[PDB]
């Protein structure tokens, strides 16, 4: 399935060295400005060695820059695309308090947030309401990721940008929520 199909996304890693990965169904898209074929559809099983679909993902800011992929009750930890030894692990064992079957996750420019239904959890290396602390973000999200100064929340075929300093959905034109394909990816018309 093409990156620019306009279908919803399942998960995104965090922006690392100008690149990230999007997940949809059985597909991994590497989003990098440098790519020869940018957003070439690769199978998750071929790139990451695990079955899709994946629930959520995040990448850590630190120099190792480990990527975490979540599916059901388990998570996998990667370095330079290689699975670390003794993964997968149980979410319950690695992330005390975090539930199974998360909707989305992001790591902040060290804090990770997990999203499930109307709630989110803060994890550092007690649930709160998304719409209370993330001003403009609706209850439930499909996926999330962190940039340098903003975070992005994905819901169906649309997304929100939240400024980190104010934790408010930014005022833009046309307003959030708006098309991922058109305004986030800059897909061809
Ligand atoms: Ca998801
Ligand atoms: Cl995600
Ligand atoms: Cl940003
Ligand atoms: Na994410």
């Amino acid at each position: 399935m093409e990156l620019c199909s306009g279908k919803p996304f399942d998960a995104f890693t965090d922006l690392k060295n100008g690149s990230l990965f999007a997940f949809r169904g059985q597909y991994s898209y590497e989003l990098d400005e440098k790519a020869v074929r940018p957003g070439y559809p690769k199978l998750i099983r071929d790139v990451w060695g695990i079955e899709g679909p994946i629930d959520a993902a995040f990448t850590r800011i630190n120099s190792q820059g480990k990527t975490y992929l979540f599916k059901g009750s388990q998570y996998w930890r990667f370095e330079d695309g290689v699975l670390d030894p003794d993964y997968p692990r149980n979410i319950s064992d690695g992330f005390d308090g975090i539930p199974d079957n998360v909707d989305a996750a992001l790591a902040l420019p060290e804090r990770v947030y997990f999203f499930k239904g109307k709630q989110y959890w803060e994890y550092q290396f007690q649930p709160q309401f998304i719409s209370r602390d993330w001003h403009g973000v609706p209850g439930q999200v499909d996926a999330a990721m962190a940039g340098r100064i903003s975070v992005f929340f994905f819901s169906g075929d649309k997304y929100y940008r939240v400024n980190l300093r104010t934790r408010r959905v930014d005022t833009v034109d046309p307003p959030y929520p708006r098309s991922i394909a058109q305004y986030w990816l800059g897909c061809p018309a």
